[PDB]
């Protein structure tokens, strides 16, 4: 397969126009997209160690969920220099699907909704991010699923008691901003996401929203693993994971 | 028999308001007549709803907090903010905050951390005076043991590289672990002690080789806030209690 | 005469003056309040949520305070001085404060319609694109228009008589503050005479240059005319004691 | 006798342009050759169309106004501004303004008001130098009588509270009655004399207990402008007339 | 059979050919200087620029209505001194109307860009930019023939940035006026082999060389005046009015 | 045996980075390890693709340019910038720029022009230090002949007016012929020597009566850049070649 064909397949699953405004999705680093691809690597982050591992494992198409850069730059030194040097010197293509992969059908948020078997799931935000629906079971059962499948030691902000058959909101990645807490508190009893910080914990306690931080990494890697299986099943291509 | 304005004078002598960084909402949060006599002072990290309820329950007349009531301004009064204000106003509880001016001032929250680790030749970490950095005269393991004994029993350690003895330690009380902070501090220190670590910042520290120790936002401020509470208790003839620590 | 829940009063008011009619950025709706199941015995109406209005509301046992102007235009993050005094009174008495501002200016039979109907404007149209103000032909003389103004709105309006006004002229009306320099420039292309409130020096000079006759019947009176109509409307439909506080 | 540039130098010695507040469009409004000989100088508050027509009718060569011709810039020349510019350009009448620099300078428009009321220990009201404030050594009624005799016969008085003798009086020539000004001045004075009162500012003054006297924008400026005109007449051998006062 | 027209009739005619809503966002088109548009017009003058020398020549020649492609001012002002004072004074004391059709004249059918596309007989021309500016299509011939046309009809010594060899039947982009900004070079490199426009500067030359876009600078003036002459001929054919050109 | 950081130190001593105007992207463009030993330094006006290819071909390990690689920041790497970065990174070629700091410094690109024309009592043209202006002690024709001999054989001359002997000459290396520059310099000089003339600026200069001589952006910079190259060659024991001049 050619790089552009891999990109075509991925964009059919996760169309770029589903990405939220300003999200740096698509080609991160690359020039010739007609090149035949020897090995595909999948990672959450285009980190320096991921990129070093890509070169070591002979990966020539590196797919990541997070973009290489959010903020644009005009000097190339330090860590970004080391990263670009490896990608360019080895002609490794770097391509990202970020919020388009969060939002698309069977994408990262759908993977969470399906894991918890949410009843009548809907998008949490108007832009399509996150899912919300009824968890048909006890709070304890929800926690066991979280601990078994996502993360063993989640932070639980137990802001109030949770009855059976509650509204569960899920957001893969960083969903625990203060403004998100305020928003989700109007829509759900429990909010499962990642990257909890102090001010957001206090706000959830005030609003009575139960928050479960199963970490940014794990709430995304759960769906990313499913995405990797989908690619492996459909493409005649060697595919490896680099930071999971 | 102290007046609210005299408590405010005492606090602002320790932590002058002009030390606060641009835009920080410090000073009087809620209150009108500052000639009011104050019988009981409450100290808290956060002006949360539960802290404010506890203040009312305990007969607190002056509520001092590190964090301001609001960061972003509002023009409607409903829900939680309505509930908070209602309690403060019907009890005429004054709410007053010292935030980054208390981080930055001499013997404030960052100085308290610097003194705990006995930093050699300490300097402000940032140009605006936030944080401290200097040499820790000992091993990484000794630095960790101090952290576990006095700050947080189990901090997250991002061990991005090996750390030699007599290393450069930067400390910042509260939330110091933004991505831009990681990048900045990596140029100034081997080890960075602060709070509120998140994923992108963890990855960035590993790339840069900066060892990051997250002893939490709460604990890295409450360490110094307890010192500030003792300082107030020693100098003021006033009943003083802590509400969320 | 019975008691209503606050949410029922709000629902009625918003059917008359829908919130989506408000112009961009206008702070309309709930100003101060939490539980809208609160039972309401006495509804108070005011132009302004002033300190004296709020004191009178407390004094008169008002449970629901409706005002045309919002409590705050610019948001705040400290609560001291006057705003402290106002909120303390409202919160201690759990008085709900609710506002309908430009949505009440713009809606059918709202404040601007009330003026257009008073002057019996022929073929009235909205004055601005956002629906604010009204303009049409006044079927009469300038003096007849002034006497109507004097009888119903304000007895001694300031008249900037920029030119002679012939019978059957184009009259623009805007309830409240409609006399900014940019408004004078805009309305000068649309009307012979502009009736509104809050005239200041640079706007007077500008009107004289443009030949636009301006009548300042005051911000207060040009809104209160329609606010009285609104109060009568509520009194006719709601079984509630309803009082006016600053008019 | 005199060239325009000499008239300008004299005015700018009295009211230096660097006194004008940021963004104020002061100085040469319309003109090219400043060596032009000037026989007749006209002074006006506003560079209005009727003032400019009168300048042309009276053979004015140099038109001085307090207010600038334009606050906001334009890139098309039609309607009233076309009419104004055509009269000035076709007659090579120079139009020059001193606006807030004339408000702020020593013996300028605000100083003229301070001196009329014989304010004790006067200070600038704002940090940028606008307005004056000091003690009025007399009763409220005496202050009002001075106001009515020398400034405007029927000022609007917002009597927000009782005013005792020897009160703090703030004065600002022109438009000083914005909401943000009311809030500011309420901290500094018992009584505020200025112009261009509107509804929201009246309500706010009542809430704050600030007594406000609107003696109008026009009259509170023209008082000092008449003084300025006499000063010019005393010092320049030039025919000098006033156009809108 | 030469008569006087009212200014508003001239404006109506021009705006029928080049409607104001074709002008790009922010473009200062329409009436520049003037008040009464019932003014009777005996002599219409056409110019590229409302320069001081053009306005002086207009006054000298008794022009009553001055039409220019470029607006008098792009950026607004609030003081009237120096050159703009000199210009406005001449226009106002003589009550000469100044009116401009700028990008609406660039974009309209048979406007300045179409005139270039037609001169090069572009095959299947399309607007170069989405807002309608410029034209692009196939030049059915050799690069050398394209050059000969350029030299004969537009400008005798055009600057050629020969970034690569150009084969016959290439994609030719044209933009009348200043089309050679860096952002334009980048954009057009994706759409054409050759870019004919005006006002080349150093950074743009380097960028064109990097991208392999052949750029031909036939000057800002000449790439617009070619079409402006057509426009003047069009007016002369349709209005029974004396019409002269002032800076061409 | 000299290190990249030592080359950079030498250059920044001559042209300190703090002389660069606000926002100018000067300093290290591409590079990581500045302890690297440098065997061959290349000097160029532009970090163009052809310059960078030539640098690789000639074995240049330190590439110095006047113009920065990027003015506007990017967050994707494709096309031409990909090709350029790849060549630099795969060969570990350092790219370093001194832009307006080299324009402004003593004996920098603008001083070099001022010295060529032997300007009398030269001063900076702009407040930020850009450009130079002073008296040319000779005729306009003598000035043109110097230009033709040393800078550019055939400069564009916009002869807006006649020029008397001993006129005021302003020089600015590179692109100095913006419309706002034309307006500014017309107040300070009779003749303006710079580069990159476009139509609107030509018209404006004719209106103002400012004589403009466009000796091209490239040539007015390369003149001083050659001087800078000789200065480096005279002081550093290093192979130094020029790449686009
Ligand atoms: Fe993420
Ligand atoms: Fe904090
Ligand atoms: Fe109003
Ligand atoms: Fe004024
Ligand atoms: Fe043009
Ligand atoms: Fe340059």
């Amino acid at each position: 397969m050619k790089a552009k064909e891999i990109i075509e397949f991925i964009e059919t699953f996760a169309p770029k126009d589903l990405a939220i405004e300003g999200d740096n999705i698509g080609l991160q680093v690359g020039d010739n997209l007609d090149k035949e691809i020897k090995k595909l690597g999948i990672a959450l982050d285009p980190s320096l160690s991921v990129i070093k591992k890509a070169e070591k494992e002979g990966v020539d198409f590196l797919f990541t969920h997070h973009p290489l850069l959010k903020d644009p730059i005009r000097n190339f030194t330090g860590v970004i220099y080391k990263k670009l040097k490896i990608l360019m010197e080895n002609d490794i293509i770097l391509y990202s699907a970020h919020t388009n992969l969060d939002i698309c059908k069977n994408g990262l948020n759908d993977a969470l909704a399906e894991l918890y078997n949410l009843e009548n799931p809907k998008p949490l935000y108007d832009n399509g991010l996150g899912r919300v629906g009824i968890f048909k079971g006890s709070f304890e059962e929800f926690l066991e699923i979280t601990k078994k499948y996502i993360h063993k030691n989640p932070i639980v902000v137990k802001s109030k008691e949770v009855d059976d058959n509650f509204k569960l909101a899920v957001l893969s990645g960083y969903g625990l901003s203060q403004s998100s807490i305020k928003y989700v508190a109007e829509k759900a009893d429990v909010y499962l996401s990642g990257d909890l910080t102090h001010h957001s914990k206090i706000l959830a306690e005030e609003l009575g929203l139960v928050v479960v931080d199963a970490t940014h990494y794990s709430t995304e890697v759960f769906g990313l693993k499913k995405f990797k299986e989908f690619l492996s099943s459909n493409l005649d291509l060697e595919i490896i994971s680099l930071d999971f």
